[PDB]
């Protein structure tokens, strides 16, 4: 019950190409240098040689739009800095209601494929519909911003073109907050805390905002704009938004601590603190615990304690939907 972005109709012009044995091409959100940027991603500029426009259809023999479902290791941010944008996404993935609203279903390269999508956000004051042709920009065969760490997979490129489109360029995505996209998913509620001078009970806040399913993110700040992308000695990405994914506890050598997983958009680069991937601590709990909830995978998710957590991140943003 979406309405349509700019006028146009996701089925209308699908039918339309079909009929007309044609793929389609956005005349709102063309193939062309505009709209991917202005300056740093400009006509003239050195980030966007080699990037040429392609469809997955061009791409691969089994372009895919859903593989193993829509999940989170499916957002791999790109050459773009909107981590913010992608950290979002990738929190949506857990809250299936929002993520079968966002992302409509029945959409694929096979049957009744025209080269067109849709996907629908929280804009203008209202939920709307936005399509947007396949055209990918890529870079010798290969996708330039996000992607999915399954090769075939492209919801979640497609929807960061949406997403795009909407802003005007994928250029107006570099640099942002992670709440705007919240909202733009959501249409909820969004509120954030400092984590220097965070609530006594705010692991409680958490552990009741994830069972609600709601959206959370978490980042780090840096003393200037000098500190960009610069990664930690723990190996944690300053200036750069994550997802909080989970809350557990687990005892730990005679008594429970308390846990957080996060996610790092880039789907690589984790934490080396206690309880990463490869830690030591893992050992010091119960095998239940232990099989349960720790993945030796390099996929940009890890868990760190709750008293870590508030230590080496500095900001908490928590999206509450109705
Ligand atoms: C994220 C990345 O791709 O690595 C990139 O650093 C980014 O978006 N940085 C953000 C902050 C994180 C989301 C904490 C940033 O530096 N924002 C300031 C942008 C100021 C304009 N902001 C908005 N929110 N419209
Ligand atoms: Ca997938
Ligand atoms: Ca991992």
């Amino acid at each position: 019950n979406a309405i349509k972005y700019l006028g146009q109709d996701y089925e209308n012009l699908r039918a339309r190409c079909l009929q007309n044995g044609v793929l389609f091409q956005d005349d709102a959100f063309p193939p062309v240098s505009h709209s991917l940027g202005f300056k740093e991603l400009g006509p003239n500029s050195s980030k966007t040689y080699g990037i040429k426009w392609k469809r997955p259809t061009e791409l691969l023999s089994n372009p895919q739009f859903i593989v193993d479902g829509a999940t989170r290791t499916d957002i791999c941010q790109g050459a773009l800095g909107d981590c913010w944008l992608l950290a979002a996404i990738a929190s949506l993935t857990l809250n299936e209601t929002i993520l079968h609203r966002v992302v409509p279903y029945g959409q694929s390269f096979q049957e009744g494929y025209a080269g067109i999508f849709h996907f629908q956000l929280w804009q203008f004051g209202e939920w709307v519909d936005v399509v947007v042709d396949d055209l990918l920009p890529t870079k010798d065969g290969k996708l330039v911003f996000v992607h999915s760490a399954q090769g075939n997979e492209f919801w979640s490129a497609l929807l960061e073109k949406a997403y795009a489109k909407v802003n005007g360029s994928y250029e107006a995505l570099s640099g942002g907050c992670t709440s705007e996209a919240f909202e733009d998913f959501t249409g909820g509620v969004t509120e954030w805390y400092d984590l220097q001078k965070a609530p006594s009970d705010l692991y409680q806040i958490i552990l009741k905002a994830l069972e609600r399913g709601s959206l959370l993110g978490c980042s780090i700040n840096i003393s200037d704009i000098r500190d960009l992308e610069a990664i930690t000695f723990k190996n944690l990405v300053r200036g750069h938004a994550y997802s909080v994914t989970d809350a557990k506890q687990v005892t730990y050598q005679g008594q429970r601590v308390n846990l957080i997983r996060m996610r790092n958009p880039w789907g690589e680069v984790e934490w080396k603190g206690p309880w990463s991937d490869n830690s030591y601590e893992w050992n010091k709990v119960d095998p239940y615990e232990r099989e349960q909830l720790r993945v030796k995978m390099e996929d940009g998710e890890f868990w760190m304690s709750f008293r870590d957590f508030i230590r080496e991140f500095t900001k908490l943003e928590i999206c509450n939907l109705t």
